[PDB]
């Protein structure tokens, strides 16, 4: 059976690590706090939970989360408003997308609110590390990972959880949203319809590392992932893809590719889908998107807005998009970016308690 | 900027492990040697390479090789003689394709003949180690990760590659083929052997054994292409739709991995010059016509740990196919595992075997 949070043990440091501060520039992932969560599985099932003091793993050279991959994570953030009350963003979702890569890889299962009520804790230990300044939150990082001390390709027979805590600044400083160039190459592919690019597994993420460094010489900040024959657009670098324009019927819409297999399932993703289809305002829609479909509506001038969606960044804007060697310029800045901004600033508003959400669940 | 063999650190286990052999018999790879290499980079470069004893792993739990999969892997076998001297089999072509998986995952680069002579040192400190059994030797595991303290997905500034070894030591396999299962695609990773690739193939492998059959045969494409047998190459001995007797083997259009075992029974086979040897796409719909029509003679795997392995059923579209391997001999797979075993155990000289 899963662990239970109720045996959560605590060892509180005894070396403190020191803080950055407000007005020291907080780099993504490289700052971490003082504690972590630890829980052990082998034979016996699951061991007890503990939150110990921020320290290195010891694992054995043939573990199996080193040779094959047998591993995934997670990402979300804590937010602090300013009445000093911390809040997680609808965590559920991703205790259920972790659950899924769990069963994906053969890896143990758990009880998602048993996790839930261990990275809260974990977070209340660390309760000071959370920032306050505009745009700023703890990104949370869950892992599972395979720890089986043989070379033979199966199911691990022993597997360690853990969980680290980084202080991260504004994605967009000061406040100003700006936009993203993107790469559109066919060579390279993300993910495969019978693959796995719709779990959160470490293996898909270390193959794009040279593809972005190639986006990087060619001038652009990330990569715009395409798909089959047909070019179509499935995920922005490590982001979910929307593109708010008039459709072929002359119908105002938001369109996001469909869950076949090839798109990462994004909570922000599902939360943008959600709050567009509460205002019902214009149509929402998940449908395949084709290079040759956004050819033909920027000619025609009917492309709005283009938008990648994710935790790091909440709603990120794409202003140009290098394909076949040249370059397409995408109208999303010049549109406002009217709906991002409103995406934007009801997340903020809901994120940090100002606006009052089923979708938060408090520290 | 790559390590040198000549900065070759020593230290040397005090008290050593308990040494297995016979009786036993012999899980692949839980089993491991007294020392282990291990050789660290930074920003700066590559530090000294470390024959030390065999340890744990200290990484940071931001490390990038647990969370984005920066890991590589090589598989290589050292085989021990009647004269008791230990080789190894073309490990010049295991350091090509390390470098070429390093490339890959933006990992650091090194001299492949600078590691060849470390990992060469380190078999010669563990020498007592290779069993002399019939069908046993010492495998050989290189690795190389990344490990920068950092949760942004990019090119690390640390890494860190260590060998270690393991002592290892007939029955055909029946195949599920469903085309459900991708294991790589073209523009993908599966020519290189990156961690990443392994994984997933675990749920599948239950999947099969569910179904009765003890590996996947791995599909691809819409015209159902035969590509590899678990973690194996295939090769399919027939007599083509044209009437000439032929071994063919998928070709490296990005979808196979590389195999030294598979590029060396095509150079055997080769030299012989008895018959067609070629890297040719085998479809479902060409291996369907030439079961029912009886031109198959032998389906086979081929790999460093599984050697050379019998296919003699494979479950595609709900329907049951006898591969008539065994009922073949199987002639083509006891002669490459005789010449094979005489290359590797010392018992015919050989431009392949590397002197340790
Ligand atoms: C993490 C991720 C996303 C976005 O997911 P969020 O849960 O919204 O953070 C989108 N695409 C890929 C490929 C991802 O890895
Ligand atoms: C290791 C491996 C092989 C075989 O390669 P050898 O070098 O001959 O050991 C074939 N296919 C896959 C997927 C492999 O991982
Ligand atoms: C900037 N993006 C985060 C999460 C990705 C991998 C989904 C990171 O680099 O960890
Ligand atoms: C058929 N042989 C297995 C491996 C041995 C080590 C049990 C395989 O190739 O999967």
């Amino acid at each position: 059976s899963s662990f239970k949070a109720a045996d959560l043990q605590l060892e509180m440091t005894q070396k403190p690590h020191k803080k950055p501060g407000p007005g020291e520039p907080l780099v993504f992932g490289k700052t971490f706090t003082d504690h972590m969560l630890m829980v052990e599985w082998n034979d016996k099932g699951w061991g007890q939970p503990r939150i110990q003091p921020f320290q290195n793993l010891t694992l054995h050279p043939a573990s199996s989360s080193l040779h094959y991959s047998l591993q995934l994570f997670e990402g979300m953030k804590a937010f602090k408003g300013k009445d000093q009350q911390v809040r997680l963003f609808r965590p559920w979702l991703n205790m259920d997308r972790m659950l899924r890569s769990a069963m994906r890889l053969c890896l143990p299962s758990f009880d998602k609110l048993e996790l839930l009520e261990c990275i809260r804790r974990l977070i209340e230990v660390d309760k000071d590390w959370v920032p306050d300044a505009a745009g700023t939150s703890l990104y949370v990082r869950p892992v599972l990972i395979g720890n089986e001390p043989s070379l033979g390709v199966s199911q691990p027979r022993r597997a360690l959880l853990f969980v680290i805590l980084c202080p991260v600044g504004a994605y967009f400083p000061g406040g100003s949203v700006t936009p993203v160039s993107l790469l559109a190459d066919p060579a390279f592919i993300r993910a495969w319809v019978g693959g796995v690019g719709n779990y959160k597994l470490g293996g898909n993420y270390g193959p794009t590392v040279l593809v972005q460094q190639e986006a990087l010489k060619r001038g652009c900040e990330q990569v715009l992932w395409l798909y089959g024959p047909d070019h179509q657009l499935t995920e922005v670098g490590t982001m979910n893809i929307f593109v708010y324009w008039t459709h072929e019927d002359g119908v105002l819409e938001l369109v996001t590719p469909p869950l076949n297999g090839v798109i990462l399932p994004g909570v922000v993703r599902q939360s943008l889908l959600d709050m567009a289809q509460t205002w019902g305002e214009f149509r929402v829609v998940e449908r395949t998107i084709t290079m040759k479909q956004l050819l033909r509506a920027l000619e025609e001038g009917r492309v709005r807005e283009v938008f990648g969606s994710g935790t790091a960044a909440q709603v990120c804007p794409v202003h140009r998009i290098l394909y076949k060697d040249r370059n397409l310029h995408i109208p999303t800045m010049e549109n406002g970016p009217e709906l991002i901004l409103r995406f934007q600033k009801e997340l903020k508003e809901i994120q940090y308690g100002i606006r009052a959400h089923e979708w938060m669940f408090p520290v």
